[PDB]
């Protein structure tokens, strides 16, 4: 016998090309010097004569991907309490609106995991176990030919002021999926729209109390995703 | 080689206690190639909260962990998060006549950039 | 012997096509380089 040569890996870390090169030489024989991105291989000369042309099909320039999450929640809302005690006449007309646009972003090499997490680290009784509660996006993209296959988890959480339980209640919003994106496309990775039209009315079919409530909540959440190959 | 910088506070967290750095930290593991650099990177920017809503201490977290490919003197957007909250509220009357109205327009943007340079 | 070639997978992740390709070659011989969606196979 076996000669031992060193090969300079130019485009990828030499450490990732150990298993692949362990096969080419199979019939520890491959090692990586991480400092100067080198592969030291020991194998018959014949085998080691063809290794140059295998490392030109396996040591290629990897692409970087820019995933760009988009969370969007619009909540409208109204109400109309209306008493008519008989002559006190209470009323109310509460409106409400809300637009939250959270745009997380993360660049990662193809075939690598990347995560962004911005929020709060909160302890949760289980003995305690800490846990991130805020916006996070974990990605694992793989570019192909361009297309991207993307395993994605987007979580948008917050803490609640409710003390109705043992510990702390969190407001959750999560999607986890795998999708297929083109090189500069936006997909609806998911969503939830919601609509509540409550209405109430106690009456009389000498005092004459005669209330009436109403409500018309409407909410919509969208989760979009745009991936872009950087090259 | 691995290198890390950590500036902040070392805070004990109940788990029995386990101490843990809470501040700015950056752990790197770069490999230069031919020039290009492949960089496994974790940047954490954390702080302590004054909230006593839970068992122990709440921390304000901000972290990126990725692997990217940088040239010899380039800056990349290793990641980020922009946020926008436009809340609006309005109780009225459709004898007293209370008639409040709240509003809010928070906007926030975080960027995490990274520049690697081969010294030789 | 066995030659070792690399195949570019275009439509699906190359990692899902390891068991399937392990059968075609059966008679670790198949590996996936996840970065550039490639299958390195060693077989006659
Ligand atoms: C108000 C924004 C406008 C977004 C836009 O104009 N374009 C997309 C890219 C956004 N960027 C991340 C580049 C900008 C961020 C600002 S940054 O600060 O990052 O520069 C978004 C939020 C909700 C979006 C609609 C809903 O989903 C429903 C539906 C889904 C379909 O699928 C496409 C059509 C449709 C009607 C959507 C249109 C549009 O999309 C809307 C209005
Ligand atoms: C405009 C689009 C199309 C249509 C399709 C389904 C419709 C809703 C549903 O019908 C349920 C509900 C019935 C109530 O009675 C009135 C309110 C509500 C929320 C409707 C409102 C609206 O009309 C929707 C969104
Ligand atoms: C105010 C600074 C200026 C930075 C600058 O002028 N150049 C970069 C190198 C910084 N240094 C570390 C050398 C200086 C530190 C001072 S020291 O004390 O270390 O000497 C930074 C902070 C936010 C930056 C923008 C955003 O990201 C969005 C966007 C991303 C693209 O990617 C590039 C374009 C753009 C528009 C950015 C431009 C610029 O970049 C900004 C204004
Ligand atoms: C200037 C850039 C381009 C555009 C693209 C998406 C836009 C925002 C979204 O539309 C969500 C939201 C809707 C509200 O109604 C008004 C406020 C807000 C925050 C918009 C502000 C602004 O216009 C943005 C950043």
């Amino acid at each position: 016998d076996n000669v031992t040569q060193t090969f300079k890996i130019n485009n990828v870390r030499a450490k990732d090309l150990i298993r692949v090169v362990e096969l080419f030489v199979k019939s520890s024989n491959v090692l990586s010097v991480d400092g100067s991105n080198l592969l030291v291989v020991s194998a018959p000369k014949d085998i080691l004569d063809n290794l140059p042309q295998f490392l030109s099909t396996v040591d290629l320039p990897t692409d970087q991907i820019l995933i760009e999450g988009l969370i969007f929640e619009v909540q409208q809302g109204d109400a109309l309490d209306f008493s008519f005690a008989a002559l006190s006449v209470r009323a109310l007309k509460t409106n409400s609106h809300s637009k939250i646009l959270s745009v997380p972003r993360i660049l990662t090499l193809s075939g690598q995991k990347g995560s962004i997490s911005v929020g709060q680290n909160v302890p949760f009784i289980t003995t305690v176990e800490r846990q991130n509660v805020g916006i996070s996006m974990s990605v694992f993209p793989v570019a192909m030919a361009g297309n991207i296959v993307l395993d994605i988890t987007i979580k948008a959480d917050s803490l609640s002021s409710s003390t109705q339980a043992s510990d702390v209640i969190t407001n959750q919003r999560s999607i986890a999926t795998t999708v297929n994106l083109r090189d500069g496309q936006t997909l609806l990775l998911g969503g939830l729209t919601d609509y509540k039209n409550t209405s109430q009315d106690s009456g009389v079919p000498g005092l004459l109390f005669s209330s009436r409530s109403d409500s018309n909540e409407e909410s919509t959440l969208y989760v979009l995703v745009k991936a872009t190959i950087v090259r």
